[PDB]
C-alpha cells in the first residue's frame, strides 16, 4: 500500500551514512541514501510494477538468486527501491569517520529475523553481510532496530572512490552495474519475509537524497 511491506514485515526506515566528530560535544552526519518512515495515505497511488525478469541479470542468478527466491515466494514480499544518493558530503571526511547503516522494521508477530545484504557488481556477489535482529514491543506492533551497523570495507572504498570521480555522469555509469539485494528471513524457519532490490543513481542536480519504490511482479 505504498509500503515496502510483506504481509509479515514492513521496512520502516533505511539509512546509510557517514558520521564525523567535529569536537567533543559535536557530531556531523551525512546520509548517502535514505528511506524515512511515512504513514500510508488513502489518497496515495499504488506502487508501479517492475517485472522481476527484467532485473534478474543485475543480481546473482543461482541458488540464492532472485529467481529462485521469487519462485519460493511470497511474491507480495518482493520490492524494488531506486536510490538517488547524496554524494555531496560537504563535510571533511577524515581518518576516523564512522560508516554505517541504520534501519527499522516492524511486524505484527514477534520473530527472530535474519538480514542478508548482498553487495553486487555486474550481477556478481562481491560481499554478503548477515545480521540477526530481535523483536521489541512498541505501540501495537513489534519493531526491529538495527543501530549503526558498521559498513564493510568494500563499500567504504567504493563510496570514496566513487566520490573521487570528476563528474556525476561518470558516477551514474558506474552505479548502473552496482546493486544491493536485501533478503530478510525468519531465522529458524528461513521463510522469506521481505526482499528488496536496491538500484542506485547519483543525484545530478542535488536536492539531497531521493528514492522511489516499485513492486516486483512476475505476470
Ligand atoms: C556490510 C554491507 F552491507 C555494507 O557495507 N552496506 C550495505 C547497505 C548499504 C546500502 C547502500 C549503500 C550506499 C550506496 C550508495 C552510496 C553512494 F551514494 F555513495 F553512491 C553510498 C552508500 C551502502 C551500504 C553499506
Amino acid at each position: 500500500d505504498r509500503t515496502i511491506a510483506s504481509s509479515r514485515l514492513r521496512l520502516l526506515e533505511y539509512s546509510a551514512f557517514m558520521e564525523v566528530q567535529r569536537d567533543p560535544d559535536t557530531y556531523s552526519k551525512h546520509l548517502f541514501v535514505h528511506i524515512g518512515q511515512t504513514n500510508p495515505a488513502f489518497s496515495d497511488p499504488p506502487l508501479e510494477a517492475v517485472d522481476v525478469r527484467q532485473i534478474y541479470d543485475k543480481f546473482p542468478e543461482k541458488k540464492g538468486g532472485l529467481k529462485e527466491l521469487y519462485e519460493k515466494g511470497p511474491p507480495n514480499a518482493f520490492f524494488l527501491v531506486k536510490f538517488w544518493a547524496d554524494l555531496n558530503s560537504t563535510i571533511q571526511e577524515g581518518p576516523g569517520a564512522f560508516y554505517g547503516v541504520s534501519s527499522q522494521y516492524s511486524s505484527a508477530d514477534s520473530m527472530t529475523i535474519s538480514v542478508s545484504t548482498k553487495v553486487c557488481s555486474f550481477g556478481k556477489q562481491v560481499v554478503e553481510k548477515v545480521e540477526t535482529e530481535y523483536a521489541r514491543l512498541e505501540n501495537g506492533r513489534f519493531v526491529y532496530r538495527i543501530h549503526r551497523s558498521p559498513m564493510c570495507e568494500y563499500m567504504i572504498n567504493f563510496i570514496h572512490k566513487l566520490k573521487h570521480l570528476p563528474e556525476k555522469y561518470m558516477m551514474n555509469s558506474v552505479l548502473e552495474n552496482f546493486t544491493i539485494l536485501q533478503v530478510v528471513t525468519s531465522r529458524d524457519s528461513q521463510e522469506t519475509l521481505l526482499v528488496i532490490a536496491f538500484v542506485f543513481e547519483v543525484s545530478t542536480s542535488e536536492h539531497g537524497a531521493q528514492h522511489h519504490v516499485y513492486k516486483l511482479v512476475k505476470d
